[PDB]
RNA sequence: GGAGCGUGCCGGGCACGCUCCGG
């Protein structure tokens, strides 16, 4: 299959060496077009080196095996893999290759590197191909790489690589006016240093349907959770507490209350707020999947549990546990979201032939939908072979899927060994399954880019796209708005394409200049906030029992990421709990040791890091209240702390530790 | 499981997600 006319046309500017964005519909074959650009680019001058940037782990392998491998007749093409069992540094890999395919953060790491073997410059490439280039916005890695490109361009750096952006959907960036949308397109062009947006000016699409579901007539499971939540809030004895149970707003307010209580050391308020968040999580789960999924959320929280507040809460759950379980087994109170999804799958998987992705928000939700499908008698004998697909995201609630684990599911899905995926947003862009003919979006609240992309996974002739949402909801509204935003985005792109060259050029220079200036201001602002306090005047307190445990001056950063306490006497404040934590990925310089906890109350603090031949405690900031002479604050991220932290030195630490004994 | 980022949401937060951690 040689290139279609539209492909050749879309890459004509790139073939003349112009920076461009190729804007072609989902599944139009932007990738093969880009490969052709790389072939002629590399042919047209020796010494050329191409970087192909992607934004999902599995796209590295997909792009190699289905497209970029054809360049191996004449050129060396390397796909970066986190699973290589002969690992070297990026610079070595890239400098010894004609084409390097990697996730963008791999390149950004190399572009910022200290060590000489790993270091790379933008000038070491003659072409950057940026897949799904609509992510080249704000502080995403695509935009960090390109902001550096702009800085260099504006200072008169020469032989910067050519830029080839690929996307189906620049988006409108929240803008709902023509003027706004046009400005957003220009901002994307500015970010990517685009000379021309090239399209097919001179690919089937699915029939779309709204599968609306009504609120549950009777929800005694949810009602009972709400009654319990009211009881806990009465026990807290506080006026003006929120009543809007089962909402993300209540979730926010109750965690904010939890944080204020942590900051003032209000133990009873904080612990009750903690548990209330869990009950609220259960309501959200109840509204999204099965009652029993919501029950298991609460049950696992209380199974792993003295203090009279915490025993009041244990007692309160125990008093309702059996009733909650029995209600959860009752077919009468089934989730209409799930009934609707059953109808859809019953209709489209009769007779095997259908090849579907059901998109859901959370990793947990994907797993719960699979279990639901496997427990649903109405869907048996339909030859539905389903699996979960998630990305590499990870949390206590739900672990991720590694590169290989993702690839295993995708490869079986490709020819129908599996015929249905329950997927997170990991598979909304880029994934190419020619036989996929059904996409269902299950109660999602996304922008128009995610809508267009997810729809686009249905590659087949006569594909179907279903919006499964609650009737009269914000989800339905946002889907309808998003549809109009696609049309508006298209209008905006056409206006930028027809813009007088001189007016376009002046506008790009202006946006680029403002971008590089705004970055400098943001950087200076971040530095000032970081220098507000002497580290010696910052104390860390255990969030549970409020005991003082270390100071800011005890903290160092290992590998510009991991915040460790280097004080030899800090070991008297934490206790190591048995059980080595195991990650799937093994690192070069370290592995995780055991979890650490507060030695005076057993509150979780973080974990051991076995860094070369020493063991260092990593402190997770969320388990502490940070106290300065001005305020007490609960932090989510280390990056918002207002004292400076020095980089860890291994040599200096080893030297100082071998003094006492 | 630490970090980076994004999306949704609320008047700087909340939630979720993806990515990085020798490729
Ligand atoms: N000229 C062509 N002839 C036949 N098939 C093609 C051609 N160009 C691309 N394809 C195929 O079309 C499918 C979609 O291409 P892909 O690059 O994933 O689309 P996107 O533009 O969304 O990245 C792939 O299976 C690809 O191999
Ligand atoms: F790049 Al696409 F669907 F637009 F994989
Ligand atoms: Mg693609
Ligand atoms: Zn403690």
């Amino acid at each position: 299959s040689e290139l279609h006319g539209y492909q050749l046309e879309a890459v004509a500017p790139a073939l003349r060496g112009r920076n461009s964005i190729v804007w072609l519909p989902t599944g139009a074959g932007k990738t093969r077009a880009a490969v052709h650009v790389c072939r002629r680019h590399l042919e047209g001058r020796r010494g050329g080196r191409v970087a192909v940037l992607v934004n999902k782990v599995h796209l590295v392998q997909q792009h190699l095996e289905k497209e970029f491998h054809v360049l191996r007749d004449a050129f060396k093409v390397t796909a970066v893999s986190g699973d290589s069992s002969h690992k070297c540094f990026f610079g070595q890999l890239a400098k010894g290759s004609d084409v390097v395919i990697c996730t963008a953060q791999i390149l950004q790491n190399a572009l910022l590197s200290g060590e000489e073997e790993a270091r790379v410059e933008l000038t070491d490439f003659s072409l950057l191909v940026i897949d799904e280039c609509h992510h080249t916005q704000k502080e995403a890695v695509y935009n960090k790489i390109m902001l550096s490109y702009l800085q260099k361009k504006l200072s008169g750096q020469r032989d910067l690589p050519q830029i080839l952006g690929l996307t189906a959907s620049p988006g409108t960036g929240g803008e709902t006016s023509f003027e706004g949308a046009v400005e957003h397109i220009l901002q994307i062009c500015a970010n990517l240093d685009t000379e021309v947006i090239a399209s097919a000016q001179e690919v089937p699409q699915p029939t779309k349907q709204y599968d609306l579901c009504q609120e549950r007539e009777q929800d005694p499971f949810g009602q009972r959770l709400k009654k319990i939540m009211a009881q806990i809030q009465e026990h807290m004895e506080m006026p003006e507490l929120p009543q809007n149970f089962g909402t993300q707003v209540y979730e926010q307010r109750i965690v904010e209350l939890e944080n204020r209580a942590a900051e003032r050391f209000c133990r009873k308020t904080r612990v009750c707020a903690l548990h209330l968040r869990r009950y609220n999580d259960a309501l959200l789960i109840n509204d999204t999947v099965r009652m029993m999924d919501a029950f298991q959320c609460l049950q696992q929280f209380y199974a792993d549990k003295k203090d009279p507040t915490e025993r009041f809460l244990a007692t309160t759950f125990e008093e309702n546990r059996a009733t909650l379980q029995a209600l959860a087994g009752d077919q009468r109170y089934e989730n209409p979201r799930l009934s609707k999804l059953e109808e859809i799958l019953q209709e489209h998987f009769q007779p095997g032939s259908s090849r579907g992705i059901v998109f859901t928000k959370t990793r947990q939700s994907a797993h719960s939908l699979l279990s639901w499908l496997q427990d649903t008698a109405g869907l048996c004998g339909q030859h539905i072979r389903a699996a979960v697909l998630t990305g590499s995201g990870h949390s206590n609630q739900a672990k991720g899927m590694t590169q290989n684990e993702q690839q295993d599911v995708i490869t079986l899905f490709r020819y129908g060994e599996l015929n249905l995926l329950f997927s997170t947003s990991v598979a909304e862009e880029g994934l190419d399954i020619p036989e996929c003919n059904i996409v269902v979006r299950y109660g999602l609240m996304t922008n128009e880019i995610a809508m267009v992309q997810a729809q686009g996974r249905a590659r087949a002739q006569n594909s179907m796209y279903s919006v499964l949402a609650k009737a009269n909801s914000r989800e339905v509204y946002r889907e309808q708005l998003n549809e109009s935003l696609v049309g508006l985005m298209e209008r905006a792109i056409r206006a930028v394409q027809a813009m007088p060259e001189r007016k376009y050029r002046l506008k790009i220079v202006e946006l680029q200049r403002n971008a590089v200036l705004s970055w400098q201001v943001k950087e200076a602002r971040s530095s000032e906030r970081r220098q507000l306090h002497d580290p010696d005047d910052v104390y860390f307190h255990c969030v549970n029992c409020n005991v003082a445990v270390c100071r800011g001056s005890d903290i160092r950063t290992v590998e510009a990421m991991h915040h460790v306490n280097i004080n030899p006497n800090f070991r008297f404040y934490y206790t190591v709990s048995s059980g080595k934590i195991h990650f799937e990925r093994t690192f070069r310089d370290w592995e995780p040791g055991c979890r650490i906890v507060c030695s005076e109350c057993r509150q979780e603090w973080g974990m051991e890091m076995i860094y070369r031949n020493v063991t260092l405690p990593i402190l997770s900031i969320k388990n502490f209240v940070v106290v300065t002479p001005d305020e007490k604050k609960k932090y989510k991220k280390w990056s918002t702390v207002t004292f400076p932290i020095e980089e860890f030195s291994y040599l200096e630490y080893c030297s100082s530790t071998q003094d006492e004994s």
